[PDB]
Order: structure tokens, then C-alpha cells, then sequence
């Protein structure tokens, strides 16, 4: 038992229901279906009570403060790439959902319910090369996690464990069609789970043929720079390291080895994980970058997995005594045969036809002529009842009125400030910018070359070789135009795919924070007060002209580009990107 | 945060003030949740000769008349004997009143810390001053051990 | 029992002015709106060009400029000779092409979501739920307003933007209107 | 019978928590006069060049609640110190509070405030985590039978 | 954009709660509308003796 | 039409034509033998990303 690895440890937790179906379940279905259970004997007549939903909702959507738009953001440490011309990155990101809104229909269920997300086809989807920038991301659909209890949890969203955990859907039929884009395969994958019916079966979809894909699963790939020595040939040469230096160089002495990433390998061999069922004959994908991003809440309990938390449950038995109220009132209506008219009918009910107009002035039904019993007068005026009006169970909820509605517990202050943006904020936040995991520098289709170097222009360079002089630019010339004036044709250094690591490929900058930065925001932004801040003065307004411009993208107001910039003369400002404008004399 | 003077250091804390103390909400819990089960069972009990009839009585059919009634009673004579009373009631709903009006005035005690009208030098406690820099914590870079350097090549 | 009926109704209970009530069935809006476009344009297959994107016939018109003998430029002066629209030498490259089929034209041109207001000169002119007259001035602000309160572009009359500016003005250069030749002289 | 409705108490620390918007205390690294400024040229880039976006701010506050609701450790750390192709100075430290796993630890050492030097390090244990076992592949990986025999709570 | 439960589900509506939110209104319909043709004559009767 | 309910309307008089309905459209030109067997020459494809 050495290549089997976890789902006997996993075991002990899919096995049976216990305590986890019962307590956990309600994390979702308190806004849905009914409260009871337990309790003997409930009646009828109400099947639906929500008397959850109104809790959540508003407050879900009272998350919407994360617009945080600040954009194209430059790099200060070095060159970012191509610079001016590559403020595109956001291109085709801000057009359709993503970030902007579609976090609604993503996000979703997190504080009442379990949250993630869901699946994907292939990675980078877009079909046509082209010269422009690409974005393309997630898009889960339905709410899958519900029974779901997967562990390889002790830690945090960014952990370098394995990634992403496992991945199953509980039921797939439209799948069966959606994974129909491999090779010819025999189609009954047939797994046999064990999703308790309790033997009796109450619910009857059958469906069934799972399957999970992957290569690569938790690839150990670490610094591990030439560990080991050739004498007392030890086995298990497995290269191992903490620091690079430590020992420092032994190298100039001795110890010649110079081997540099090729290994002929053995794997862990946990694999698509069942005891005797493995396939794992030549299949591969790209690499696991794996940029879908579930995401796995934090609450309070011993450890492992959780009752993960939910706030309903102070109201849920304040909401069981507005359902007994209609057992203590509705019923007795239905158990009052409302009134019975016998005073001396001894005749009980004769002349039925009586009835039958239901006026009739000579009622009768009365003469005494009895045996002997004697005058014993009743005073039915308040019949026979010891009636209770609700008064205990008024002042019972009196205490509990904020109680039972408990929430909506956030955003109360004077104004402005400390007001109502908690954790949740930063956390959902978390759920957004947080993941590590995507950055940049990943090469592993083509989207990572600019220029790429022309991969020619060696066979080009040359000119440079030529002999006699090197002169710049001299003779004058006319028709020129446009720049670029081209012999040597040279440049330095390399272009290639990447550029390793912690140069030119960082992402995005800052954290949460503030939603004021160095663009141009002042403008038609501020609710309250308005200006005084920079008022008038003689070099003021020529400092003021140039700052001012709204345009962002615009069209008809581009002459901006123009400004004084043909002859620099006596200003001569930002000294800008472009030099077509300014390079004439 | 934790005071001491025996050996077992033991807490300083907030929740634990009220928890048998608004016990008394559980006394709404200890009448109708519990001992509720001296449920009323109310039956006017006069002349339904013995009370036990066929199925009938409490299956409510159409069938209205609910006459069981016949008398030649026992033999005293001259003098009647009143059930009115019945059952039970709700209990003395009096005393219970304060109780948890002192618990709910000792909660809205702790929503009173450095209370201020807004700003004019705000909010700061205990818990801000003691829980402000982990980066002082944290505030290791290279302070008092210094290894890593530029060293430019 | 009347408590219950009082919580369905509520989307957003605010006071006024900022922070506003739009909820998530807003934005079916846009997805209406993305359920008619991509729909239609995700798809070009034939009609974008007009006349099979210019009938390629005129082409013939380069019958005999290439001959590697010299080609005739160079007006001699000239004053009306601007006009747009002839035809004679048709210095032009190759031709546009219908449909999408293989470089750029495909799919291009849909909104920019965000809050109510857009921009054509509009969130500049926004005011409205935040007070009013957000506008600062400067001395030679005005140069920024001898564009003034021109709004509504293509209309009859605030057309000003162009015809006023188009001929004595041009010393200035800020404006960039639509208008599709000038030149010539004073 | 029918139990654990109770609860309800929570709403009075719920304040207490939510201050975290003024946790941040932005200040970075002024200066002084007494050192040498012109050696400054890497400073404006300590945020920056190094460590630029950082998860870790809600890290802090994972620790806030649980210290209200008990005491507060820390726990297993990464070295910061990384990856390849070498750079510039690049130097900032970093820490992630989990949370809990210090319920039945004991500790006497000194347990007040520490600024300076004083005890290096003493006791770290956890019940029923997994976290860094599995992970064993880089560090030593000869037997690790050893597992020592506690009382489990 | 709403929530999920399995497969494609039954629809929630804002009326869920509406359905028995108007509640027992309508027992005071009960004592008034049609039923007085139940009450055979309220009947003020003493000393009748017309035979 | 629950046989029990006296409704009258029946019959309807009106139709609708499906068109597409799990009907897989495939491009996948790349990748399989020149010369030898040609077997399942045509195939779909599933990364993109080089041979």
C-alpha cells in the first residue's frame, strides 16, 4: 500500500451522514423549503415560509462598494514593456461582466452558504492571431458545492500546496456531450459512489459515468542545484537544498558534475485516485497554471473541516413560535362548532324544515313536565372556557423583536466614515485581486512574445562591420516624413519569450486601498464640498491649462496632443512620449 | 492579554458577564417550551354524561347535533357544584419584567467605547494601541541582523 | 403579521442622494442588450460592404501609371482643385474587404458599462445627484470654454463648433470638428 | 427537547470588530539625519521593488477577531528569501496569522511583550493539522517514525 | 441572476411569502357575509305566551 | 389535459422546427500521419498551443 496515497485517509469522511449533513445543510437551504424538524406532529396548510431570504439579500447587495477602478498602471522600479503603446492590458477585460458585475452571479452564496468556483473548457479560448492584447477568465455556472466535503485544507486561498485540491462535479449529463472532444473513447466510465438513500430511495436520478483529467498532479519542482557526491556511491541521490551557498564553492577544487534539468523521472504515484482503476496512458494539457479560482471561506472551530458560519439561526426558533401561534389559533376556529342552540330542546332536533327559510317566530322546542330533579340555573354567557388572550408570548418576542430580525447590523453611523465596510470587503476582495496564482510571467502557449527579436536580423547585422568611419545623421534630407531612419538597423541585448523573473513581468501594483490616485481624478467626483483648495494666482492658470482635460478616450477634443508642442520654445513641459510632433527644425 | 496572581492565568472578558445572568430570557423557555405540557385539555364538563363517547366527538363530521346529555342524577338534592375553574394559566406576568430589561441595558453598556460625536481626535482604544503594528513585530528588515545587502554587481 | 409583508418589498432602503439603489435585475439591461448585439454583429458573413466592398471594376483605372516612365504630378498652382471625390490617378492600396475572414474589422465598437451617465461632452456636463457647478475656472480657462456649452454635436445650429471655427480661428487648434476638406486660402 | 436557539449574544462584539479600516496606519520608513540620506536611492523602492502586492494585510486581522475571542499566537513561516534570477536589495520580512491551534498549548516562559533578543524559541504544537507534512519532499526525508505519545484532549 | 439548488429548479418568487401573508384577515369574513343566513333569526323572546 | 377538468379547448393547430440539437460542428485541421495508414486521419483537437 504505497501508490493508493489519500482516499483511505479520506475515507473516514464520505463514509456515512452523520453530523456533517444535518447541521452543515442548512447553510443553504434556511432561505428555501421549511425549518421544523424534529418536532411531532406539524399541520398544514403553509408550505413555504421564507422568513429567511430578507435577512441576506439587502446585505449582499451592500457588498457593491468594489468599483477600486485605477487602471494601466506603470511600473516605477524599471522599462515596462513597449510603454506607451501597451496601456491596452484592461482591453477586452471592462467590456463584458468579469470584475465589474459578474462577481454578483460568481460570488454569490459565501456568509449563508458554501462558495467556489466552477468549471472551465480548456484555458485561452480565443481563436485568431492578431496584434492586439487578449484577457479572457472564469466563467462558473451552478451552485455545485453543496455536499461536497473535499480536504486538503489546513491553511489559506494562496497556499503552494496542491492546487486547486480535487476537482468533481456531483452530476453531469450535458457534460456527456461536453467532454465528447477527446479521442474516441469507449463512453461508460462507469464509477459506483455511495450517495446514502437510506435503502428505501426517495429520489430516483440515476445519473452516473464521472471521470477527472489532469497530468501533472502535485509537481515537485524545487531549487535542488547539483546535491550529492560521486564517492561511497550512496543511493537515493534525490537532490535536496535549503540555501544556494551554505558549503559556498567546493567547485574550483574539485567535484565536477554539470547536470542541468534533465532527469529521467519517477512520479508520485497517487493517481486518479481509486484502488484498482488507473488509465494514465499518454494524455497531455498545457501545464497546471489552473487560473480557475474556487474560493473556501474562514470561521471559528477546533480544526480540519468546520460548520462552516451562517446568522439565521437566532431567529429560526423565533420564527417556529409565529408558526405554533397558528397552532394555538387557527385550530380552535376549526374546533368550535361555533354555537350549539340548546337551551330545554328536550325534543332534541325534530321538524327539520325549521331550518329551511331559517326565520319561523314559533321556535318551541320547549315544555318542562320532567321528573324529579329540581331548579338548578346555569350561566353559560361566557359558555364554557377558560380563555387566555396571547399575552405571554407577546412580551416572550418583545425581547426577541430586534432579535428575530438580528441583521442588517452594519452601516449604522453619523456619516461619512466608519460606516458600514467590514472584512467582508477586504475578504471578497480577497476573492477577487488576491490569488497569486495568475500574475503574468507564466509561458506556456504563444501569447508571450512582443517583438520576439524578428528571430533574423542576426544574418542582418553586418553593417556594423563594414570598414572605414560611422557617422550619425548629417546631409539634410527632405521627404523624410516620418521617423525611423534606417541603415545600421541595430539593437542590444535579447528579446525573448519571458523575462524571467521579478524583471519587466510584474502584474499589479498597490493593495486594497484608496480610490484616489495620480490620474487626473479630481473632477466631477466630490458630494459635498466643491473647491477652495488652489485658488487664483499669475502662475497658476499656465500651470492649470495642461491639467484639466477630461478626455480619457475621446475624439472630437484629441487636438490636446497638439498643445504649444511644435516649437517647444519657452515651456516645454512633459517632453512626452511621441517625438513626430517635436523633432523639426 | 491575559492578568494573573495564580499560577493558572485566568481571562478578563466581556461575553462571560450576562451568560447565567440573561438566563432569565431561557424562563420564557422553562413556561411554553417546557412545562407547557399541562396543556389545557379544556372540557365543559356539564352534561356530557360520561365523557367517553364513539369517535365521533373530536373527528368533527357533518353530522352537527352534539347532544349526549340525560339526567336522573345521584341523590342529594338542593344544592349545585361548580367546575368553572378549569385548568391553568399564564404565569404572574409581572416579576419577569426588569430582569431582562437590566440584562439588555448591560449590552447596550459595551456599545458605549470612546463615544464621541464623530472625528475630534477619534475612536482609538486599548485593544487599537495594543493591536496596532505586528509590522513592529515584524519590524525586521535587516534592523538589528543585517545579512542582505544591494551590492550593486 | 404585517411585519412580514414589510420585508419583501425592500431593495435597498436608502436615504438619498449617493448610494444608490441599483440592484443585480439592473443589469439585465445589458444583458438584453449583449443578448441582441452579439447576436448579430458575432456574425458578419455578407453585408458590410455596400457595393462588394467598391465592385473592384475601378481598378482598371491603373492601366498605365506603373510603366516605370515618370508619372505625372505636381499641380500647377490651382484654387478650386480641391474638391473631394475625383478620379483620375487614384493613389490608393488594394481595397477594403468584406465580411470578417482574416485581419482586423471583425468585431469591434460596444458600450462602456459603468453608472447612468455617458460621455459625449456629458459627464463633463453630468452634475445632477452630486450639488452642482463642479466646474473650476482659470484665466485662460476660457480657451478650454471657447468650446463653451456645445453639447449635442450633429444638430442644425450647435453645429457652431465647426463652420464658426473653420476658417479665421484656425491659429488656435484645440477644436478637431468633422468636416471633410478645407484648405484652399483665407 | 428542543435546544440551541440560545445564542443571540454576539451582536455586542460585532463592533469590536470592525474597526479594522483604521489598522492600516500608513507610515513607510522616515528617515533620519544622522544616517546617510544619499544612500537612500533604494529606500523610495522598499514597498515596491520587493514586495508590491500584498495579501497579507488581511492576514492581521484573521488574528483580531480571535483575540477578542481568545489569545492570539503565530505560526509556520516560508522563507521569503526566493525563485531565481537575482536581483537588487529586494528585502521585506512577512508573516500570516492562521487561525487558532493554540488551545491546549502551554506556555510558561515570559509571556508579556517582546522587543529585544530574549528567549529565542521554545514550544510550537498543534492537534489534528496536516499542513506541511505530505510537504516533506524539500527539507530532510530519512524516516520520521518518531511521533511522540500525548493525551489527546 | 439568481441562486441554484439542482438541476434546473422551481422558480422563487417574490410571492413565496405572499402566498399566506395575507393570513387570518379573513376570519372576520367569517362572522358576517352570507352566514347570517345560518343564525336561524336571533331571537328576542319573553313572555311570550300566544301560543 | 387532466381527463377530469371540464375546459373545453383541445385542439391547438400550430407547430415549431428544431435545428440544431447536441449537432457538433468540427474544424481540426492539424496533426496526424502523411503517408502510412491514414486511420482517423481527421480528428478533433485539444490543445493549441504547438506540435
Amino acid at each position: 500500500e504505497s501508490i493508493l496515497s489519500r482516499f483511505d485517509a479520506d475515507w473516514t469522511a464520505s463514509d456515512e451522514a452523520r453530523r456533517e449533513a444535518k447541521n452543515d445543510l442548512f447553510f443553504s437551504r434556511v432561505s428555501q423549503w421549511d425549518d421544523w424538524l424534529s418536532q411531532y406532529t406539524t399541520l398544514q396548510y403553509r408550505g413555504q415560509f421564507d422568513v429567511v431570504r430578507p435577512v441576506v439579500r439587502k446585505l449582499v447587495s451592500e457588498m457593491r462598494q468594489n468599483p477600486i477602478d485605477v487602471l494601466y498602471r506603470p511600473k516605477d522600479g524599471a522599462r515596462p514593456d513597449a510603454a506607451d503603446v501597451l496601456m491596452g492590458m484592461y482591453r477586452t477585460d471592462m467590456r463584458h461582466n468579469t470584475a465589474k458585475i459578474a462577481v454578483n452571479i460568481a460570488v454569490r452564496e459565501q456568509i449563508e452558504a458554501g462558495v467556489g468556483a466552477w468549471r472551465l473548457v480548456t484555458d485561452y479560448e480565443d481563436q485568431s492571431p492578431t496584434s492586439n492584447n487578449q484577457v479572457i477568465r472564469r466563467e462558473p455556472i451552478h451552485s455545485a458545492c453543496s455536499h461536497v466535503i473535499w480536504d486538503s485544507n489546513s491553511k489559506l486561498m494562496d497556499k503552494s500546496d496542491a492546487r486547486h485540491c480535487t476537482v468533481i462535479h456531483s452530476m453531469s449529463q450535458n457534460g456527456w456531450e461536453d467532454f465528447a472532444e477527446k479521442y474516441d473513447l469507449d463512453a461508460d466510465d462507469i464509477p459506483s459512489f455511495q450517495n446514502p438513500n437510506d435503502w428505501v430511495f426517495p429520489w430516483l436520478t440515476q445519473d452516473t459515468i464521472q471521470i477527472a483529467e489532469f497530468y501533472e498532479v502535485v509537481e515537485k519542482k524545487e531549487t535542488a542545484f547539483i546535491y550529492q557526491d560521486p564517492v561511497t556511491g550512496e543511493p537515493v541521490s534525490y537532490f535536496k537544498r535549503d540555501i544556494k551557498d551554505v558549503i559556498d564553492d567546493l567547485a574550483d577544487s574539485g567535484f565536477i558534475k554539470i547536470a542541468e534539468r534533465q532527469i529521467k523521472r519517477r512520479r508520485v504515484y497517487k493517481s486518479i485516485i481509486t484502488c484498482t482503476a488507473v488509465l494514465k496512458d499518454k494524455q497531455l494539457i498545457a501545464g497546471e497554471h489552473i487560473p480557475i479560482v474556487p474560493v473556501f471561506g474562514e470561521w471559528g472551530f477546533v480544526e480540519d473541516k468546520e460548520v462552516y458560519e451562517g446568522v439565521v439561526r437566532l431567529t429560526k426558533d423565533g420564527q417556529r413560535l409565529r408558526n405554533m401561534i397558528m397552532s394555538f389559533n387557527a385550530d380552535i376556529v376549526a374546533r368550535t362548532p361555533k354555537k350549539k342552540p340548546f337551551f330545554w330542546p328536550e325534543q332534541i332536533a325534530g321538524f327539520e324544515h325549521m331550518y329551511d327559510g331559517n326565520d319561523d317566530y314559533p321556535y318551541y322546542l320547549l315544555n318542562r313536565t320532567d321528573e324529579n330533579s329540581g331548579d338548578l340555573p346555569t350561566q353559560p354567557l361566557a359558555y364554557y372556557e377558560n380563555p387566555e388572550v396571547p399575552q405571554a408570548n407577546a412580551y416572550m418576542l418583545e425581547a426577541a423583536t430586534s432579535a428575530v430580525k438580528e441583521v442588517a447590523t452594519l452601516g449604522v453611523d453619523t456619516e461619512a466614515v466608519n460606516g458600514g465596510q467590514v472584512a467582508f470587503d477586504t475578504v471578497n476582495q480577497l476573492n477577487m485581486r488576491a490569488d497569486l496564482e495568475t500574475y503574468v510571467f507564466q509561458d506556456n502557449l504563444a501569447t508571450a512574445m512582443r517583438r520576439d527579436g524578428e528571430i533574423y536580423q542576426s544574418i542582418v547585422n553586418d553593417i556594423y562591420d563594414v570598414p572605414r568611419n560611422v557617422t550619425i545623421t548629417l546631409e539634410d534630407g527632405s521627404e523624410k516624413d516620418v521617423q525611423l531612419m534606417a541603415e545600421v538597423v541595430d539593437l542590444a541585448t535579447g528579446e525573448k519569450q519571458v523575462l524571467n523573473d521579478i524583471r519587466g513581468r510584474y502584474e499589479c501594483y498597490t493593495d486594497v486601498g484608496p480610490s484616489f490616485q495620480s490620474m487626473k481624478q479630481q473632477n466631477r467626483a466630490e458630494i459635498l464640498e466643491l473647491l477652495g483648495k488652489t485658488p487664483q494666482g499669475t502662475p497658476e492658470y499656465q500651470l492649470l491649462l495642461l491639467q484639466y482635460f477630461t478626455l480619457l478616450d475621446g475624439k472630437g477634443v484629441e487636438m490636446m496632443r497638439d498643445y504649444a508642442n511644435k516649437q517647444l520654445i519657452q515651456m516645454g513641459v512633459k517632453k512626452p512620449e511621441t517625438p513626430e510632433e517635436q523633432q523639426w527644425l
